[PDB]
């Protein structure tokens, strides 16, 4: 009833490779809020702006007990390099096989170049402490976005 998206049960048990070398799963985040933001490519202008915006708000997300995860299909090494250069203090998921992306339906198609072209669409989601996807943002406008996500989280957490 409060969910805006339904994920396959197996999604919650997928091993998610993180920057820094560990793995997590969505089920492992039970009991707290989780922000999951998908972005198309490490170390590009919009993706860097977005990451830095979430990073600046980390104390506010902490106040609410929430954790953040950024997601792209870049490698663990790429993610480590991106985190170190930018000073990110939250983890990035290396979704190399796009399993997490597909679960959240963020791989979108565009008819371009006389081809059917698939790519990550910038998207963010709020996962409740009980594992429900309760809010979504798709075709994300980076400017103002992290602020909007924080505000929505606060409104939901009540
Ligand atoms: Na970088
Ligand atoms: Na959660």
């Amino acid at each position: 009833t409060d969910a805006v998206l339904e994920l396959p049960a197996a999604t919650f048990d997928l091993p998610l490779s993180l920057s820094g070398g560990t793995q997590t799963t969505l089920r492992a985040h039970a009991g707290h809020w989780l922000v999951i933001y998908f972005y198309p490519k490490d170390s590009t202008p919009g993706c860097t702006t977005e990451g830095l915006d979430f990073n600046a708000l980390l104390p506010e997300f902490d106040k609410a007990g929430a954790k953040i995860l950024g997601v792209s299909r870049d490698s663990v090494k790429s993610h480590d390099n991106f985190c170190a250069k930018q000073g990110f203090a939250f983890p990035l998921v290396s979704d190399g096989d796009e399993a997490l992306c597909r679960a959240f339906d963020v791989i979108k198609e565009k008819n371009m170049y006389g081809k059917q072209v698939l790519g990550i669409e910038r998207s963010t989601f709020l996962l409740s402490p009980e594992g429900q996807v309760v809010q979504a943002w798709r075709k994300v406008k980076v400017a103002g976005h992290a602020d909007a996500v924080l505000a929505a989280l606060k409104a939901h957490a009540k």
